[PDB]
This record gives C-alpha cells, structure tokens and sequence, in this order.
DNA sequence: GGAAGGACCC
DNA sequence: CCAGGGTCCTTCC
C-alpha cells in the first residue's frame, strides 16, 4: 500500500533532510540537462562511425564469452536482523529491524511486510510499524556469524572472496568437478532418516544451503550463474531462503539479462538509472539497443561498464582478496556549534582512528577531516604529510588543522555541525 | 601523486 | 527532524 509512500514523504516534508535532498535532485536534472543538450551536438555521422566502434568491440567482447566457470553469490537472508534474532527468543515472533531511531541497517522480514526497510529512518520505521522493535547493532557478534558460515563455505571454494559479512562469490567449478563422482554417503546429512544431494551445481549450492541453516540457524539465499554479475541479480531474485540458476549457455544469458531492468545490476545507482532511463533506457535489451549514443555521452570506464552489463557479461575469476585502501571513523550528534567541543569531538575520532589502526598496525600518509552542515551540505578537506602517521596525537595534528582552517573560512560564524569525522589513507 | 566531490554497496 | 564503513571514478595542479 502506498499509504507508506505517504507516512514517509509525510513526515519528511518539512525536514532539512529534504530540504539537501531537493537540492541534490536539482543538480541531477542539471547533469541530466547538459546531457540531453550534449546529446543534441551529435551528427548520424559520429553515430554510425560509432556503431561502427562499439559493433566490432562487442564483436570482441562476445567472442570472449567465457561460460565455463559456474560461479555462485551468496546472500544471508536479513542478516543484522536475523542474526539478533537467532541470539534472543524474546524477538521470535515480533517484527525487528537493527538500527536507532535515526537510523536502520535493515528489519527482518515480518517488519518488512510493513514497509520497514534497510536505510530507512527509525521514528519513520515506527510510523509504519508501532509494533517495531529496533536493536542496536553488534558487529562483532556479526562478524563471528561471518566467519561461522565462511567455514562452511571453505569447503566448496577455498579462495572465494567474501564482498561483505553477509556476502560471497564462489567458483564452484571445480568442485563440481570433483562432485560429479562423489558416493551418495559423501554427500548425505543428518538433520538437526535425512537427505542427501545431487551433483548438480543446483544441488551443491542446495546443500551449502541446507548447511548454513543447520549450523547457524540461518536462512540464505543464492545466485548460480556463468558470472559474477549475473549470479548476484540471481541471489535476489528468490532472495528469501530460496536461489536461482540461469544455465552456462548464451541463450539461457540473453532470455534473463532482456527485460532485466537496469537497476537491478550492481552499480547502477539511482542516479544512473535516472539518466539512463533519460535517454529512454529501463532493461538491458534498450541499453544495448543504445551501444552507439552512450559511446559519444560517457566515459570509456562507463560505456565499457554498460557494454557488459548489455551482454550480460562479467568476471569469471574471482581476484585475490586485496588490500585496505582507508580506514575512517565518523559521528553524527545534536548539532554542535560550539568551536572548544569541536576540537574536542574530534581528538575523539583521531583516538579512536587511532586504535582501530593499531589493531591492524596500519600506517597511512593521508588525513581527511569530513564535515557536515546542519543542512547535511558536506565538505571535505584532505592533507598528506610525508612521514607516515600512527598515533593519536600525530592524526589529531593534521586534523585539528584542518578544522581550524573551516572555521576560520567561517570568520564569524561558528560551524553548525551534524557530523564528523577523520580518514586515514595511504598505506605502504 | 594529491585534494574535492560524488555514486554506489552493505 | 535521515548512519557509518569502504571503494572507485572523474576533475583540476
Ligand atoms: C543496505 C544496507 C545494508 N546494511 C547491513 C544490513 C544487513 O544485515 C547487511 C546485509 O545487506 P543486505 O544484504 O542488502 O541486507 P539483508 O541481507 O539484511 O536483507 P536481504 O534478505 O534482502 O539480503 O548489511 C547496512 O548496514 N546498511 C545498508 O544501507
Ligand atoms: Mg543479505
């Protein structure tokens, strides 16, 4: 019922939030604007010299098509909130979500049939769900249901890369492999007379499954799939407790990526998506229908990045876990304009920073204090010294800097913040 | 390589 | 009266 489109955009009317959240809107139609005006300035010549282009690279692209591996993504089902669950009977039947009253990481599912939903807003959440129990997140107790389940996981794909707590690609390929010869006694659980599963990779994800509930308690769901992209659409679309193969053939690739509305692949945001769904673009097939245009209107990265998505392309390897890029800290509270608490909230993050980085024994060149208005406006200002930071005291020397020149940039006026927060980055 | 601003993911 | 952790992609010296 949209009688929750309604309670939402009712009681955000007013508010500051979308106060920015308007002049952020305006500023797309703008990027949006010197688009269709980019647009505009393009000759039938460029364009078919274009198709020309991209014809013969997807020319390339396809005769590439790498179908054999079978690779599988991994979705725990509600996660935060199922895992509180698990953890406290008290909660069993009644409707969750993790979060504050400003803000949820996501709500189980009964809360979900309510309208409550992941990023949205705790008193918002309580307007459509008065019932709604919100509990504060544990990472850590996260964390440990992480690694729980990527034990089980080991086990069918030993360098499978793990995205988030929740999350994971598997190249099962291999195993399957192996499977295929696997005595029914090898592959027979007891429930806690039992089951045994096939040698399909329908089967073994079946199996890793039924696996991660039993151990758990957990429910997730998953994606099998020729590649990476489609495999993580895949894990969505039974998404609760429930999975989906598209078969290693190309039709199998084409029947699901047509009609498969753009959004629904990883890395299309909503911002994106509005400026695609400008050119007149909402499934795969209109943006592969579209090779030529967005060859003259987005960068190299990006046309590359549709002309995948287009062809329902997409990593077939999955790379070695890589490295820390950063590492940041960062609070928001009841405005705080007073420049002494200030310098005080932030020797706060810097300290904090601090251990967090000391716990990884991690050392960085690079300090970004990140500031934000009471009207949610943001600034940011960076600074890399070249002697390699550590400490509490040698960060909060960079930062306090920092600060100091924004509230000077504000000569009489105090800064009102909502938020803060401190960045380290520019490891070895 | 930096510094700023953003889009997107969970 | 709308979070917090991270990564990657332009855009200018
Ligand atoms: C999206 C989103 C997720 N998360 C957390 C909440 C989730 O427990 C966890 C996993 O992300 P999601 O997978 O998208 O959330 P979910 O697994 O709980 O629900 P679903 O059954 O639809 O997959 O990460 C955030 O903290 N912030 C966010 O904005
Ligand atoms: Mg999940």
């Amino acid at each position: 019922k949209e009688k929750i489109n309604k309670i939402i955009m009712e009681a955000t009317k007013g508010s500051r939030f979308y106060g920015n959240e308007l002049k952020k809107e305006k500023q797309v139609n703008q990027r949006i604007e010197n688009m269709m005006q980019q647009k505009a300035q393009i000759t039938s010549q460029q364009l078919r010299k274009a198709q020309l282009q991209v014809d013969r690279f997807a020319m390339e692209l396809e005769q590439s098509r790498n179908l054999s591996n079978t690779i599988v993504h991994i979705d725990m089902d509600a996660f935060y909130a199922a895992v509180e669950m698990r953890d406290n009977p008290e909660l069993k039947d009644k409707p969750i979500a993790v979060g504050s009253m400003s803000m949820l990481s996501t709500s189980n599912y009964h809360a979900r049939r309510f309208g409550v939903r992941a990023a949205m807003p705790g008193f918002i959440a309580k307007r459509l769900c008065p019932q709604l129990i919100i509990v504060p997140p544990n990472f850590d107790k996260y964390r440990a249901v992480s690694k729980e389940v990527k034990e089980i996981l080991a086990d069918y794909d030993p360098n499978f890369m793990a995205m988030s707590l929740d999350e994971a690609y598997l190249n099962i390929t291999k195993h399957l492999e192996e499977r295929q010869n696997w005595p029914e006694d090898k592959r027979r659980y007891f429930i806690k007379n039992s089951v045994v599963f096939g040698t399909s990779a329908q089967e073994v994800v079946k199996e890793i499954r039924f696996r991660i509930e039993q151990k758990t308690t957990l429910t997730a769901s998953a994606g099998i799939a020729p590649n990476t992209m489609l495999a993580k659409v895949c894990s969505d679309k039974n998404k609760p407790n429930g999975q989906y193969q598209i078969l290693p053939n190309r039709q199998a690739v084409m029947d699901f990526i047509k009609d498969l509305p753009i959004r629904k692949v990883s890395g299309i945001g909503k911002v994106t998506e509005k400026m695609l769904k400008a050119l007149g673009i909402i499934t795969c097939t209109e943006l592969y229908q579209q090779r030529a245009l967005l060859s003259l209107l987005f960068s190299e990265t990006s046309w590359h990045y549709f002309l995948h998505i287009s062809l329902g392309l997409g990593s077939t390897h999955l790379t070695r876990d890589g490295e820390r890029k950063s590492m940041s800290v960062e609070r928001t509270f009841s405005e705080i304009n007073k420049a002494e608490e200030q310098y005080s909230l932030c020797q706060e993050l810097c300290s904090e920073l601090a251990q967090d980085l000391q716990k990884e024994r991690l050392k960085g060149r690079t300090v970004t204090i990140k500031l934000k208005n009471v009207n949610f406006e943001v600034k940011t200002r960076a600074s890399t010294v070249s002697s390699v930071v550590s400490t509490a005291e040698e960060i909060f020397a960079i930062a306090k800097e920092l600060l100091k020149t924004e509230i000077d940039a504000d000569f009489p006026h105090p800064l009102r913040l909502r938020l803060m927060g401190v960045r380290i980055s520019s490891f070895p």
